[PDB]
Protein backbone atom coordinates (compact mmCIF):
# COMPACT_ATOMS: atom_id res chain seq x y z
CA UNK A 1 0.00 0.00 0.00
CA UNK A 2 2.75 2.48 -1.19
CA UNK A 3 1.20 2.53 -3.97
CA UNK A 4 -0.64 5.84 -3.42
CA UNK A 5 2.62 7.68 -2.80
CA UNK A 6 4.44 6.27 -5.12
CA UNK A 7 1.81 6.65 -7.92
CA UNK A 8 -0.15 9.88 -6.25
CA UNK A 9 3.72 10.55 -5.64
CA UNK A 10 7.07 10.56 -7.52
CA UNK A 11 5.13 9.44 -11.03
CA UNK A 12 1.89 11.77 -10.86
CA UNK A 13 3.23 15.10 -9.94
CA UNK A 14 7.01 14.60 -11.21
CA UNK A 15 5.06 15.05 -15.29
CA UNK A 16 4.25 18.63 -14.52
CA UNK A 17 7.25 20.05 -16.85
CA UNK A 18 8.12 24.02 -18.23
CA UNK A 19 11.58 24.57 -19.13
CA UNK A 20 12.80 24.57 -15.91
CA UNK A 21 11.69 21.20 -14.05
CA UNK A 22 14.93 20.19 -16.49
CA UNK A 23 16.13 20.33 -12.67
CA UNK A 24 15.36 16.89 -11.94
CA UNK A 25 17.38 15.65 -15.09
CA UNK A 26 20.27 17.22 -13.81
CA UNK A 27 19.12 16.02 -10.23
CA UNK A 28 19.04 12.15 -11.77
CA UNK A 29 22.56 11.87 -13.02
CA UNK A 30 23.89 13.48 -9.86
CA UNK A 31 22.14 11.36 -7.03
CA UNK A 32 22.91 8.34 -9.65
CA UNK A 33 26.34 9.15 -9.80
CA UNK A 34 26.76 9.57 -6.48
CA UNK A 35 25.26 6.02 -5.81
CA UNK A 36 27.74 4.58 -7.83
CA UNK A 37 30.49 6.03 -6.02
CA UNK A 38 29.14 5.06 -2.63
CA UNK A 39 28.73 1.63 -3.89
CA UNK A 40 31.80 0.60 -5.79
CA UNK A 41 33.65 3.18 -2.97
CA UNK A 42 32.30 2.68 0.14
CA UNK A 43 31.43 -1.03 -0.70
CA UNK A 44 27.04 0.06 0.79
CA UNK A 45 24.41 -1.73 -0.86
CA UNK A 46 22.35 -0.08 -3.30
CA UNK A 47 19.36 1.33 -1.49
CA UNK A 48 21.87 2.51 1.64
CA UNK A 49 24.12 3.89 -1.68
CA UNK A 50 21.37 5.46 -2.61
CA UNK A 51 19.98 6.47 0.50
CA UNK A 52 23.46 8.22 1.52
CA UNK A 53 23.61 10.40 -1.70
CA UNK A 54 19.62 11.63 -1.20
CA UNK A 55 20.28 12.71 2.58
CA UNK A 56 23.50 15.10 1.42
CA UNK A 57 20.84 17.82 -0.28
CA UNK A 58 18.01 16.38 2.01
CA UNK A 59 16.80 17.09 5.54
CA UNK A 60 16.15 12.93 5.51
CA UNK A 61 19.12 12.33 7.59
CA UNK A 62 22.00 9.44 6.72
CA UNK A 63 21.88 6.52 8.14
CA UNK A 64 24.18 4.93 10.59
CA UNK A 65 25.99 5.86 7.17
CA UNK A 66 28.41 8.16 7.03
CA UNK A 67 31.72 7.76 4.58
CA UNK A 68 34.42 6.04 5.93
CA UNK A 69 37.42 6.87 3.52
CA UNK A 70 39.09 9.95 2.41
CA UNK A 71 37.36 9.76 -0.95
CA UNK A 72 34.11 9.36 0.03
CA UNK A 73 34.62 12.42 2.72
CA UNK A 74 36.39 14.55 0.08
CA UNK A 75 33.79 13.47 -2.50
CA UNK A 76 30.66 14.03 -0.39
CA UNK A 77 31.88 17.48 0.19
CA UNK A 78 31.83 18.43 -3.54
CA UNK A 79 28.87 16.60 -4.25
CA UNK A 80 26.58 17.81 -1.03
CA UNK A 81 27.35 21.02 -2.11
CA UNK A 82 26.08 20.92 -5.50
CA UNK A 83 23.03 18.58 -5.24
CA UNK A 84 21.46 20.74 -1.98
CA UNK A 85 20.64 23.41 -4.99
CA UNK A 86 19.41 20.97 -6.95
CA UNK A 87 16.74 19.32 -4.45
CA UNK A 88 15.44 22.09 -3.60
CA UNK A 89 13.82 23.83 -6.60
CA UNK A 90 12.50 20.36 -7.04
CA UNK A 91 11.41 20.13 -4.13
CA UNK A 92 9.59 23.20 -4.45
CA UNK A 93 8.29 22.86 -7.95
CA UNK A 94 6.49 19.07 -6.50
CA UNK A 95 5.11 21.30 -3.75
CA UNK A 96 3.40 23.58 -6.06
CA UNK A 97 2.18 20.82 -8.04
CA UNK A 98 0.44 19.13 -4.76
CA UNK A 99 -1.52 21.74 -3.89
CA UNK A 100 -3.35 22.72 -7.34
CA UNK A 101 -3.86 18.69 -7.66
CA UNK A 102 -7.07 18.78 -5.59
CA UNK B 1 3.58 22.61 30.50
CA UNK B 2 4.65 22.84 26.79
CA UNK B 3 0.54 23.73 27.31
CA UNK B 4 2.31 28.19 26.62
CA UNK B 5 3.32 26.54 23.00
CA UNK B 6 0.64 24.67 21.88
CA UNK B 7 -2.08 27.19 22.92
CA UNK B 8 0.68 30.28 22.23
CA UNK B 9 1.86 28.75 18.78
CA UNK B 10 0.66 25.68 17.33
CA UNK B 11 -3.03 26.67 17.30
CA UNK B 12 -2.05 30.19 16.99
CA UNK B 13 -0.59 31.05 13.73
CA UNK B 14 -2.80 28.29 11.86
CA UNK B 15 -5.95 30.36 12.15
CA UNK B 16 -4.70 32.46 9.75
CA UNK B 17 -4.87 31.25 6.51
CA UNK B 18 -4.47 32.49 2.33
CA UNK B 19 -4.59 30.64 -0.88
CA UNK B 20 -1.37 28.79 -0.21
CA UNK B 21 -2.43 27.42 3.25
CA UNK B 22 -4.34 24.95 1.18
CA UNK B 23 -0.37 23.61 2.04
CA UNK B 24 -1.51 22.67 5.48
CA UNK B 25 -3.88 20.16 4.05
CA UNK B 26 -1.64 18.35 2.02
CA UNK B 27 1.15 18.28 4.49
CA UNK B 28 -1.10 17.07 7.15
CA UNK B 29 -2.03 14.29 4.50
CA UNK B 30 1.52 13.25 3.51
CA UNK B 31 2.48 13.24 7.29
CA UNK B 32 -0.34 10.92 8.66
CA UNK B 33 -0.10 8.68 5.57
CA UNK B 34 3.78 8.40 6.41
CA UNK B 35 3.18 8.04 10.48
CA UNK B 36 1.13 5.38 9.40
CA UNK B 37 3.39 3.24 7.52
CA UNK B 38 5.95 3.36 9.68
CA UNK B 39 3.79 2.11 12.95
CA UNK B 40 2.71 -1.08 10.70
CA UNK B 41 6.00 -1.34 8.43
CA UNK B 42 8.69 -0.25 10.95
CA UNK B 43 6.59 -1.69 13.85
CA UNK B 44 7.53 1.53 15.97
CA UNK B 45 5.24 3.29 17.81
CA UNK B 46 2.43 6.26 16.75
CA UNK B 47 5.01 8.84 17.93
CA UNK B 48 8.43 7.58 17.11
CA UNK B 49 6.45 7.08 13.38
CA UNK B 50 5.35 10.73 13.80
CA UNK B 51 8.58 12.04 14.35
CA UNK B 52 10.08 10.44 11.87
CA UNK B 53 8.09 12.00 9.66
CA UNK B 54 8.50 15.04 10.33
CA UNK B 55 12.88 14.24 11.01
CA UNK B 56 12.67 13.75 7.18
CA UNK B 57 11.34 17.08 5.56
CA UNK B 58 12.56 19.53 8.58
CA UNK B 59 16.53 20.05 9.67
CA UNK B 60 15.66 19.02 13.39
CA UNK B 61 17.60 15.34 13.15
CA UNK B 62 16.36 11.70 13.79
CA UNK B 63 18.35 10.50 16.77
CA UNK B 64 17.85 7.19 17.41
CA UNK B 65 15.65 5.67 14.90
CA UNK B 66 16.17 5.03 10.65
CA UNK B 67 14.11 2.90 8.78
CA UNK B 68 15.61 -1.10 8.70
CA UNK B 69 13.29 -2.20 5.69
CA UNK B 70 14.57 -1.85 2.39
CA UNK B 71 10.93 -1.30 1.94
CA UNK B 72 10.52 1.37 4.40
CA UNK B 73 13.91 2.93 3.06
CA UNK B 74 12.35 3.56 -0.75
CA UNK B 75 9.02 4.50 1.49
CA UNK B 76 11.23 7.89 3.18
CA UNK B 77 12.61 8.02 -0.03
CA UNK B 78 9.74 8.46 -1.73
CA UNK B 79 8.04 10.52 0.57
CA UNK B 80 10.80 12.42 1.25
CA UNK B 81 10.62 14.57 -2.10
CA UNK B 82 7.33 15.42 -1.65
CA UNK B 83 7.23 16.77 1.74
CA UNK B 84 9.89 19.00 1.83
CA UNK B 85 8.66 21.30 -0.44
CA UNK B 86 5.28 21.63 1.89
CA UNK B 87 7.37 21.79 5.08
CA UNK B 88 9.28 24.92 3.76
CA UNK B 89 6.07 26.68 2.90
CA UNK B 90 3.71 26.12 6.26
CA UNK B 91 7.63 26.47 7.85
CA UNK B 92 7.53 30.14 6.14
CA UNK B 93 4.23 31.07 5.95
CA UNK B 94 3.66 29.83 10.18
CA UNK B 95 6.62 32.09 10.94
CA UNK B 96 5.63 35.21 9.08
CA UNK B 97 2.12 35.38 10.93
CA UNK B 98 4.02 34.86 14.35
CA UNK B 99 6.29 37.84 13.59
CA UNK B 100 2.81 39.77 12.28
CA UNK B 101 1.54 39.19 15.58
CA UNK B 102 4.21 41.54 17.45
CA UNK C 1 39.30 31.75 19.19
CA UNK C 2 35.76 32.00 18.73
CA UNK C 3 36.09 35.19 19.64
CA UNK C 4 36.73 36.17 15.75
CA UNK C 5 33.71 34.39 14.90
CA UNK C 6 31.54 36.04 18.04
CA UNK C 7 32.47 39.22 17.67
CA UNK C 8 32.75 39.43 13.53
CA UNK C 9 30.32 37.53 13.33
CA UNK C 10 26.71 37.02 15.56
CA UNK C 11 26.87 40.23 17.02
CA UNK C 12 29.14 42.45 14.19
CA UNK C 13 26.53 41.65 11.58
CA UNK C 14 23.46 41.03 14.47
CA UNK C 15 23.24 44.77 14.24
CA UNK C 16 22.26 45.53 10.88
CA UNK C 17 18.78 46.47 11.77
CA UNK C 18 15.28 47.10 9.56
CA UNK C 19 11.81 47.12 11.44
CA UNK C 20 11.50 43.36 9.37
CA UNK C 21 14.35 41.65 11.96
CA UNK C 22 12.11 41.89 14.79
CA UNK C 23 12.58 37.76 14.03
CA UNK C 24 15.55 37.82 15.87
CA UNK C 25 13.38 38.82 19.28
CA UNK C 26 11.28 36.37 18.88
CA UNK C 27 14.32 33.84 17.67
CA UNK C 28 15.69 34.87 21.33
CA UNK C 29 12.70 34.40 22.93
CA UNK C 30 11.67 30.39 21.13
CA UNK C 31 15.09 29.64 21.31
CA UNK C 32 15.29 30.83 25.14
CA UNK C 33 12.10 28.75 25.81
CA UNK C 34 12.82 25.39 23.89
CA UNK C 35 16.63 25.61 26.01
CA UNK C 36 14.50 25.93 29.47
CA UNK C 37 12.17 22.69 28.28
CA UNK C 38 15.27 20.58 26.93
CA UNK C 39 17.11 21.84 30.36
CA UNK C 40 13.89 20.57 32.33
CA UNK C 41 12.38 17.45 31.10
CA UNK C 42 15.76 15.86 29.28
CA UNK C 43 17.81 16.40 32.48
CA UNK C 44 20.74 18.07 29.88
CA UNK C 45 22.78 20.55 30.89
CA UNK C 46 22.36 24.36 29.27
CA UNK C 47 24.71 24.14 27.03
CA UNK C 48 23.64 20.84 25.73
CA UNK C 49 20.24 22.04 25.78
CA UNK C 50 20.98 25.63 24.01
CA UNK C 51 22.81 23.22 21.32
CA UNK C 52 19.68 20.72 20.80
CA UNK C 53 17.09 23.61 20.43
CA UNK C 54 19.56 25.36 17.59
CA UNK C 55 20.27 21.67 16.19
CA UNK C 56 16.36 21.82 14.67
CA UNK C 57 16.51 25.04 13.20
CA UNK C 58 19.64 24.97 11.21
CA UNK C 59 21.28 22.17 9.55
CA UNK C 60 23.64 21.58 12.37
CA UNK C 61 22.60 17.92 13.43
CA UNK C 62 22.26 17.58 16.62
CA UNK C 63 25.09 15.14 18.95
CA UNK C 64 24.51 12.21 20.47
CA UNK C 65 21.93 13.85 22.16
CA UNK C 66 17.90 13.46 20.97
CA UNK C 67 14.41 13.72 22.74
CA UNK C 68 14.18 10.50 25.12
CA UNK C 69 10.68 11.14 26.51
CA UNK C 70 7.81 11.72 25.29
CA UNK C 71 7.05 15.25 26.26
CA UNK C 72 9.89 16.10 24.48
CA UNK C 73 9.57 14.02 21.28
CA UNK C 74 6.10 15.72 20.76
CA UNK C 75 7.36 18.99 21.93
CA UNK C 76 10.07 19.08 19.38
CA UNK C 77 7.95 18.50 15.99
CA UNK C 78 6.01 21.49 17.94
CA UNK C 79 8.48 23.60 18.07
CA UNK C 80 10.03 22.96 14.94
CA UNK C 81 7.70 23.97 13.05
CA UNK C 82 7.72 27.32 14.11
CA UNK C 83 11.20 27.72 14.97
CA UNK C 84 12.37 26.64 11.55
CA UNK C 85 10.92 30.10 9.38
CA UNK C 86 12.65 32.41 12.24
CA UNK C 87 16.15 30.12 11.72
CA UNK C 88 16.10 30.81 8.29
CA UNK C 89 14.75 34.70 7.90
CA UNK C 90 17.57 35.80 10.24
CA UNK C 91 19.81 33.23 8.30
CA UNK C 92 18.87 35.50 5.31
CA UNK C 93 19.75 38.86 6.74
CA UNK C 94 22.53 37.66 8.70
CA UNK C 95 24.30 36.27 5.58
CA UNK C 96 23.58 39.16 3.45
CA UNK C 97 25.14 41.49 6.21
CA UNK C 98 28.71 39.13 5.46
CA UNK C 99 28.23 40.23 1.68
CA UNK C 100 27.56 43.63 2.19
CA UNK C 101 30.82 43.72 4.60
CA UNK C 102 33.68 43.40 1.55
CA UNK D 1 37.01 8.34 -9.16
CA UNK D 2 35.28 11.47 -8.56
CA UNK D 3 37.02 13.32 -11.23
CA UNK D 4 33.80 13.85 -12.93
CA UNK D 5 32.26 15.40 -9.75
CA UNK D 6 36.04 17.12 -8.81
CA UNK D 7 36.47 19.04 -12.31
CA UNK D 8 33.16 19.48 -13.97
CA UNK D 9 31.55 19.86 -10.26
CA UNK D 10 32.57 22.90 -7.87
CA UNK D 11 35.56 23.51 -10.26
CA UNK D 12 33.25 24.11 -13.30
CA UNK D 13 30.49 26.37 -11.79
CA UNK D 14 33.25 28.52 -9.78
CA UNK D 15 34.41 30.22 -13.35
CA UNK D 16 30.34 31.45 -13.79
CA UNK D 17 30.99 34.59 -11.51
CA UNK D 18 28.84 37.90 -10.89
CA UNK D 19 29.45 40.57 -7.71
CA UNK D 20 27.14 38.96 -5.34
CA UNK D 21 28.97 35.33 -5.39
CA UNK D 22 31.38 36.69 -3.50
CA UNK D 23 29.80 34.94 -1.00
CA UNK D 24 31.81 31.96 -2.24
CA UNK D 25 34.51 34.03 -0.77
CA UNK D 26 32.53 34.26 2.45
CA UNK D 27 31.96 30.96 2.83
CA UNK D 28 35.23 30.60 2.24
CA UNK D 29 36.45 32.39 4.93
CA UNK D 30 33.71 30.88 7.50
CA UNK D 31 34.30 27.17 6.70
CA UNK D 32 37.93 27.58 7.07
CA UNK D 33 38.19 29.57 10.40
CA UNK D 34 35.33 26.58 11.33
CA UNK D 35 37.77 23.82 10.31
CA UNK D 36 40.59 25.24 11.72
CA UNK D 37 38.62 25.58 15.16
CA UNK D 38 37.40 22.08 15.26
CA UNK D 39 40.80 20.78 14.73
CA UNK D 40 42.09 22.63 17.22
CA UNK D 41 39.96 22.68 19.88
CA UNK D 42 38.28 19.19 19.07
CA UNK D 43 41.52 17.48 18.23
CA UNK D 44 40.13 16.02 14.84
CA UNK D 45 41.74 15.01 11.45
CA UNK D 46 41.88 18.04 8.83
CA UNK D 47 39.31 16.39 6.58
CA UNK D 48 37.03 15.06 9.80
CA UNK D 49 36.96 18.42 10.52
CA UNK D 50 35.75 20.16 7.20
CA UNK D 51 33.15 17.48 7.27
CA UNK D 52 31.93 18.97 10.21
CA UNK D 53 32.20 22.21 9.46
CA UNK D 54 30.01 21.51 6.80
CA UNK D 55 27.62 19.22 7.97
CA UNK D 56 26.28 22.19 9.98
CA UNK D 57 25.60 24.63 7.13
CA UNK D 58 24.67 22.07 4.68
CA UNK D 59 21.57 18.63 5.23
CA UNK D 60 24.76 16.82 4.82
CA UNK D 61 24.46 15.03 8.52
CA UNK D 62 27.59 14.31 10.66
CA UNK D 63 28.63 11.22 11.31
CA UNK D 64 30.27 10.01 14.62
CA UNK D 65 31.46 13.63 14.72
CA UNK D 66 30.01 16.14 16.84
CA UNK D 67 31.52 18.33 19.47
CA UNK D 68 31.77 17.20 22.91
CA UNK D 69 32.94 20.31 24.88
CA UNK D 70 31.23 23.96 25.69
CA UNK D 71 33.16 25.84 24.22
CA UNK D 72 33.24 23.75 20.42
CA UNK D 73 29.33 23.40 21.09
CA UNK D 74 29.16 26.66 21.57
CA UNK D 75 31.13 27.96 18.49
CA UNK D 76 28.81 25.18 16.40
CA UNK D 77 25.89 27.36 17.55
CA UNK D 78 27.71 30.80 16.37
CA UNK D 79 29.06 29.69 13.41
CA UNK D 80 25.93 27.81 12.62
CA UNK D 81 23.71 30.76 12.08
CA UNK D 82 26.47 32.36 10.24
CA UNK D 83 27.00 29.75 7.43
CA UNK D 84 23.36 28.27 7.17
CA UNK D 85 22.67 31.52 4.62
CA UNK D 86 26.23 31.53 2.85
CA UNK D 87 25.71 28.23 2.52
CA UNK D 88 22.17 28.36 0.53
CA UNK D 89 23.02 30.92 -1.72
CA UNK D 90 26.25 29.17 -2.75
CA UNK D 91 23.89 26.21 -3.46
CA UNK D 92 21.29 28.03 -5.14
CA UNK D 93 23.92 29.69 -7.84
CA UNK D 94 25.78 27.01 -8.15
CA UNK D 95 22.64 24.84 -8.80
CA UNK D 96 21.20 27.57 -11.23
CA UNK D 97 25.13 27.51 -13.10
CA UNK D 98 24.35 23.91 -13.58
CA UNK D 99 20.96 23.85 -15.23
CA UNK D 100 23.06 27.58 -17.28
CA UNK D 101 25.62 24.74 -18.18
CA UNK D 102 23.06 22.28 -20.30
CA1 LIG E 1 20.08 14.72 5.63
CA1 LIG F 1 19.93 19.80 12.15
CA1 LIG G 1 21.78 14.42 11.05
Amino acid sequence: TLMFKRFFGAVRTSWRDPSTRGAVLSLAIIVTAATIFYTLAEKWSVIDSLFYAVSVGLPMGNGPLSPTLTLSKIFTLVYAILVVGLFVTVGGSLASAIVQNN
